[PDB]
């Protein structure tokens, strides 16, 4: 309802410096940034408050499929590991494993997330009982044309939950361009254009895929707002006609080297004005949801080719407003009338000194642990624990799945 938390180093947004300050909190959204020392209710003294994080790429109940499926290609991963597991993937499982992603990724100072998967509407009840915001979307392929009802279950998504509190949207998920047939790809695009919903796909993940891009420009990519993740192998040749369309790279990068695809030439195509934003991906393929190691990664693979790639700057910009943008929330800046999602750092840290470079830590040597996550003027994770679930019946309800699900 209304609160000031602060009298700490308050971080606006990826282009400024920390100032001591407070920030006010009336209704999930920001009333007013304090400067200097204030009346505060929650003293945050020592401590930094920055705007909170958004994954724009992820599967969450595969948590529970985590590390199953090492030292495999891609294709076995999937088609060998993974299907067989998800056939046996309940309602239940689907709630308690995103439960268990919103607590590890809640850990690492993320606000909301784009998930592609099934058993959707599940996910959904657990993002609200959690507190998240969420771009929800259903994965969809077919086999000319027959994709088994999955639309139709995307659909029900979409009117049960889009819009849902201001924290839920719903999208389409066609899994990739090879998966989904021309024309039911086209079907999708159509469908999300109708709605003025999003589209999220894999695209280009693999050295396989060398299909043209036009054949996606002509149904719809240039006016469906669409996160694609991975665009690991997109050519060059098109990243000027990606620049003005609402087209969001969602780069994966422990994913891409994990299951051997490489590293997305992110460098080139933010130089060519292309929108990216980070994604961890599933728990299968990345191990962790943490969206600190991904952009720190991501960091470090683009200045193996030159060290003066992807700045600090950039990389805060990445994690926080651009990700908040491709999810269409009004997040990633710590300013008047914008969301209250928020994330509280410990600057009380070995690795967080000298303290005149705290920015630079944030990217290059902070432990991606946050002191507290804040969504929708609401905590979500504070000092190791979570006020929105009981946590005690997860963790009971998580280690009967485990024996469930793998006898
Ligand atoms: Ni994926």
């Amino acid at each position: 309802h209304h609160m000031i938390i602060g009298n700490c180093l308050i971080l606006k947004d990826f282009s400024s410096e920390p100032f001591w300050g407070a920030v006010e909190i009336e209704n999930g959204t920001i009333k007013r940034v304090l400067q200097g020392e204030v009346k505060v209710d929650l003293d945050l003294s020592g401590k930094l408050v920055m705007p909170a994080l958004f994954n724009t790429h992820t599967h969450a109940p595969m948590t529970l499929l985590r590390g199953v499926a090492e030292d495999l290609s891609f294709e076995e991963w999937l088609f060998s590991k993974v299907l067989p597991i998800e056939d046996r993937l309940t309602e239940k499982m689907a709630y308690y494993g995103t439960i268990l992603a919103q607590m590890e990724m809640a850990r690492h100072g993320i606000a909301g997330f784009v998930d592609m998967y099934f058993h959707e509407e599940w996910i959904a009840k657990a993002v609200r009982d959690f507190g998240m915001r969420a771009l929800l979307t259903r994965g969809l392929v077919d086999s000319n044309g027959d994709d088994g009802g999955r639309l139709e279950e995307n659909l029900k998504l979409y009117n049960e939950w889009n819009g849902f509190e201001g924290r839920i949207f719903v999208g389409f998920g066609p899994h990739s361009p090879y998966l989904c047939s021309e024309e039911y790809l086209k079907r999708v695009f159509d469908t999300a254009k109708s709605l003025n919903a999003p589209v999220t796909i894999h695209l280009y993940e693999t050295s396989k895929e060398e299909y043209d891009l036009e054949d996606i420009l002509n149904i719809g990519l240039k006016e469906v707002k669409t996160i694609a993740a991975h665009c690991v192998h997109l050519p060059e040749r098109y990243f000027g006609v990606l620049k003005d369309i609402p087209f969001f790279v969602s780069h994966n990068p422990a994913s891409n080297l994990k299951l051997g695809n490489g590293i997305a030439p992110v460098q080139r195509m933010i130089e060519h004005g292309m929108k990216v934003t980070l994604g961890t991906d599933g728990a299968a393929s990345n191990n962790s949801l943490n969206l600190f190691f991904e952009m720190r990664l991501a960091s470090l693979l683009q200045k193996a080719q030159n060290p003066r790639n992807l700045d600090v700057n950039t990389c805060l910009k990445m994690v926080t407003y651009d990700g908040a943008q491709a999810m269409g929330f009004k997040s990633g800046k710590i300013e008047e009338g914008w969301n209250a999602d928020l994330v509280v750092i410990d600057l009380d840290l070995p690795e967080m000194f000298p303290v005149q470079n705290i920015k630079n830590h944030l990217v290059h040597a902070f432990s991606g642990e946050v002191f507290a996550t804040m969504v929708a003027g609401k905590w979500i994770y504070f000092d190791g624990e979570y006020p929105t679930i009981d946590s005690e019946e997860v963790k009971r309800e998580l280690a009967r799945i485990e024996k469930e699900l793998y006898s």
